[PDB]
């Protein structure tokens, strides 16, 4: 009688804001089911990889996109010419325009997580221009402050810039990272602004838990934790009916992951160095 | 008799560390107890407010620096004139040196909470420059959105700048807060990257409550909760036989917050706005 309890915790936030959340719109006139406040753990040890079993989580596209964040692009293009697609619609001639990016060229999002991650405080013009050496390097900064001060209780990284809300294609809702070391573990916190339950939630726990395993590689330290902490917590009321199917579903083991090479930086990882072991989840 | 969970969690949260957190060495030399990642929600209805019982906690400081930090200043004599003296060790002539600014004048903090929280992003140079109608005014932007978009899920204010970090003497503790309004109701999360239990936290947590107490107050909602995230929850080591004391204690009922008078605006408030009701706190706990 195996049990993920990681897996059924989600499952008992998914039932209790079906049940209790309170009717909210979202910015669309949609409505949701919302709670506010939450927080969930995942342990990284022993390799063990909290990629959802109870439905399908698009692993390529979590490894991609993270390689593209890490990267600093913020051209959509890039993505899409690996075969994902997940920007592609907020990078349209005419979602941009709709947000009034008129000067935008198709695949420009402005300066969302990458940019903010590598080049934060720099002005941003588009997505072609060298930014190279220009804004905060947050994510290399972090990597130092591992390394050289790991007692450090300031190791943090932001993609919260009101300054730039009014240049990027949609606001973020991963905003806020710190990191952590202890007895030789790296831990990694995230504050998620605004969170979609169904289809959002699975995704954004690989992204953070494989960077704790990047950072944890080329720090030399060991992984510990994944602290997942949410502000809107929602479901979409035209998802319930399904969520209730998947509520029914048993969560299997969560699959491991290996890095198999001696990756030299930060930007140095590439996707098939990652070996996901024993993915097993039920359909979609 | 009745039992104040809340404050009864936190003593949890203390015991919790003290007997099964992580020794880690820390910036100060002092080693703490220390765990990473912690939620706590605290309940803001029927106009209960979280100021805890098994100590005295120092509420007429929590109430003079929300108001200095809502105006928007860094020069830490503006608060030590209201005999609140909680910033002036970061402000010396001579601590200021060793954080190498030797160019700020005694007092000048640098862009700390109140200038992030109302001047986002412009450039700072003294605490007596005019940074009036420069940068960008998080505050009176949020108030603007729980007011026009409640239902918003973007109702953010940050106090973390990386461009910021070197100009001032200790990088926000306070980083991140969001809003949140349903049925009528607002509620507000903070993120704190570092959280001393014994010395901050209490105090931590009535500035936040009375925060959202005032916005609430402002914007004609009722108050919900206020959640409290921690990164870096420790206990100094120093602390740990004092926390022992107060952990014997049985906590209280919270005291509850009235706002005297009618406020329509945010820099509005005066100390004497705000009347507790029935504070009865054990006493004060000195602590390295
Ligand atoms: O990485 C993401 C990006 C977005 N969303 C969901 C949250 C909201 O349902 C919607 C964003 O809308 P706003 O919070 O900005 O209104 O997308 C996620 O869950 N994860
Ligand atoms: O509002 C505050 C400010 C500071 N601290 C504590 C946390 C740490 O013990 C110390 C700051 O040190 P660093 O985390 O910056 O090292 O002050 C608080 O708890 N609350």
């Amino acid at each position: 009688d195996y049990v993920n309890q990681e897996e059924l915790n989600y499952l008992n936030q998914l039932k209790d804001i079906i049940d209790h959340g309170v009717r909210k719109n979202d910015r669309t006139g949609i409505g949701t089911l919302s709670t506010f406040g939450t927080q969930s753990r995942y342990c990284l040890r022993d390799d063990i990889f909290p990629l959802l079993t109870t439905k399908r989580v698009f692993w390529r596209g979590v490894v991609e996109e993270l390689l593209w964040f890490i990267s600093g692009s913020t051209n959509a293009k890039q993505l899409s010419e690996k075969n994902v697609n997940i920007w592609d619609g907020n990078s349209s001639r005419e979602f941009l325009d709709s947000r009034g990016l008129y000067n935008y060229e198709e695949g420009d999002l402005g300066p969302v997580y990458g940019f903010q991650w590598r080049h934060f405080g720099c002005p941003y013009s588009s997505m072609t221009a060298d930014y190279k050496g220009k804004g905060y390097d947050q994510l290399q900064q972090c990597i130092k402050m591992i390394r050289e001060e790991p007692e450090s209780r300031r190791i943090i990284m932001t993609a919260w810039n009101p300054c730039d809300l009014e240049k990027v294609a949609l606001p973020p809702c991963h905003c806020f990272v710190q990191f952590y070391v202890a007895d030789g573990e790296l831990s990694c916190q995230m504050y998620q602004r605004s969170a979609d339950m169904g289809l959002g939630v699975p995704f954004n726990i690989a992204s953070y838990s494989l960077l704790t395993r990047m950072i944890a590689h080329i720090t030399s330290l060991k992984p510990g934790f994944f602290i997942h902490t949410i502000g809107d917590a929602h479901v979409y009321l035209t998802h319930v009916d399904a969520l209730k199917v998947q509520m029914e579903r048993k969560p299997r083991p969560f699959p491991k992951l290996k890095i198999l090479r001696n990756v030299e930086n930060i930007d140095d990882f590439r996707a098939e160095d990652f070996e996901l072991i024993n993915y097993k989840p039920y359909p979609k």
